[PDB]
């Protein structure tokens, strides 16, 4: 009873102590941004799986199962292609200055951040080509996560790295969702929706994530639940028109996935790894070559897998395996939360009008 | 143009020099079988991409774009679980026999057959738990391939490596579909869906997959496409009775995805990646533990993958790329035809009942 509904605010942060901090231009030739989800004090364990062709990255080998530091701090989406993991520096920085990192001497100030970063392509979309996140930015978008409590909404749409992400020739942006399984542990994710295929169905218009969505959680945006052939026949010459008149002006999905059940990193790996399934029931095509898409998978380590005396109902593998049923269950939720998350994103988004392109949102052509 | 659209029998064979041989055993206990796809002479470029959490497999590393044997000739899909992978053993004796295989020596009798081989978990369906396919079932398997002509429509249903397949508690099967690309080459996938998790929305009835379709390809099944809420109450309890029954008398989905596009081994290791993608949006949830799932990803190496009129119509990545526009659109086409193929599966499907379980079709439920 108490599982299949959202978390209290239903993103990312339903994974208690769980930050999110954005920063973003906007202006003057700029539409770009960094968002980036901070760990409670002491890390948290942590594990990637890049599945686009087209990846930007940093510091994706130090999260290999196999090797020396297990948990870290702070994991770095950003605007601006390969350039923008410039703004991972500045992170890095920001936690060396805290004593956060992996400890290499006796002086407890002596750490190294282990900071992994992902980038997705805006270039030019507000204008000026060379307009991109650096370390100031990634420090700034560290320091507001800092800034915020426990527990606190994420703020979606238009900020941080998707502030100049477009998904399918809409406005994209940032959109987060949770889940509370029946064992207490929460699953989130919170992700930037850069993608050059398609949110949308375009026979009919429909969202394609939308079906995963739990009961009522789009309501807030109000969008018709039928979509007439003609409202959809208009939003399609919409699109085909902006996307016609943003190329005569030009003369990924990026996500985090956490969760507050204790998992080693190689199955926290796994979990990155079926997030990417629940990106694909959002979003067609994915992961081409054109695609940078990554997922980063955190485990906070404050609840036990399995709980102390399991019924005749506790998922089993085969039958018979507890700790497998268990971790399936946190899995396929994994894949629940991107897949909804994505829709979020689309729907929190407000349409753009810069020098560098026009990008109609998703609710200005079907609200 | 001309994609966007089936080849000629909807299947894998479409792709022209392909062969697909089934061999099963069914009744007396039995309820299992061996599918084999078997490239044409002088063999194809392989690869695979096992992304189960529970694989059954044999030879995949020499598959990896590293390695010595780049092109093979055939491929083993197989229930018994792991028993099962002996069948693969009758394949290679066979290819050997045929002087087919890895050169080994300056007698060209003297070949290394590199065999690859999936599992899935057919286990006791037929009522007998030690009833698996062995070598001898393999090599009846790649014989009847062999004696196949060119472009023969495949045998869907339960046959082969699906005659003990079983998804969601539905019966599932061996499908398969095609699309034909802009450039003339032919993307087709052929599936034996044994999933854990549902090719059913059990919100509605509606098969995951069906919304990938092409208009009017699955009209032969005589399903509706909106189902009645007094239908889908019925097949749910009716197939809760069948898991039911199930239980009482007991107390993955492999694929191969095959292109005419000449590939690169590390371009066809992408390709079986991507077909998961449209094995997500056939099944859900899938990739979990309990599931095996495995794609392998055949070239022929028949057609270049550029043809030679580039029109501002031939699809280009970021506006410039024509080769990788190019393989783009077989990356995508490899997951839709997966997609499709797992529909085909469910809905070629016939329902049994059997000692070792009672697995109505989604027909027989629906209608
Ligand atoms: C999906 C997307 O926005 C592409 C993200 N990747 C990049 O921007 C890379 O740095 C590219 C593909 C431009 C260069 O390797
Ligand atoms: C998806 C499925 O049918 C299971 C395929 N894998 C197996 O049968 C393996 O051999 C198991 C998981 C039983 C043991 O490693």
């Amino acid at each position: 009873g108490i599982g299949g509904v959202p978390g209290p605010h239903n993103g990312l942060t339903d994974v208690p102590g769980v930050r999110v901090g954005h920063a973003g231009r906007t202006g003057d030739g700029w539409l770009t941004g960094v968002t980036v989800v901070l760990a409670p004090p002491g890390g948290a364990v942590a594990a990637v799986d890049v599945r686009g062709g087209g990846p930007g990255t940093r510091e994706t080998d130090a999260l290999d199962p196999r090797n020396l530091v297990q948990t870290i701090d702070a994991v770095v989406l950003t605007g601006g292609s390969a350039f923008g993991l410039d703004a991972a520096g500045g992170v890095a920085a920001w936690l060396e200055e805290q004593g956060r990192g992996f400890p290499v001497g006796a002086d407890p100030s002596q750490v190294v951040p282990v900071v992994p970063a992902a980038a997705l392509f805006d270039l030019g979309r507000g204008g000026t080509w060379r307009a991109r996140p650096d370390a100031a930015l990634g420090r700034a978008a560290v320091e507001a996560a800092a800034a915020r409590p426990e527990g606190d909404p994420v703020e979606q749409g238009g900020v941080g790295a998707g502030t100049g992400a477009v998904v399918g020739g809409l406005k994209g942006g940032i959109g987060t969702a949770s889940v509370v399984l029946d064992s207490g542990a929460t699953v989130a994710a919170l992700a930037a929706v850069n993608a050059a295929g398609s949110a949308v169905d375009p026979a009919t218009g429909v969202l394609y994530g939308a079906r995963t969505g739990l009961p009522g959680e789009f309501a807030g945006y109000g969008v018709p639940d039928a979509i007439g052939a003609d409202t959809h026949a208009r939003a399609r010459a919409r699109l085909a028109e902006a996307a016609e008149e943003t190329a005569r002006r030009r003369a990924t999905t990026l996500a985090v996935v956490a969760t507050d059940a204790t998992l080693t990193r190689a199955q926290a790996q796994k979990l990155a790894g079926t997030a990417h399934d629940g990106l694909a029931r959002a979003v067609r095509p994915v992961h081409l070559l054109s695609d940078g898409d990554t997922v980063f998978a955190l485990s906070t380590g404050r609840r036990p897998l399995l709980p102390d005396r399991p019924d005749a109902t506790a998922a089993r593998a085969f039958g018979v395996h507890l700790e497998a049923g268990a971790l399936n269950e946190v899995l396929a939720a994994g894949a629940d939360v991107l897949t909804r998350a994505v829709v979020h994103a689309v729907l929190a988004a407000t349409g753009v009008d810069t020098p560098g392109g026009v990008h109609p949102s998703y609710r200005e052509l079907y609200a």
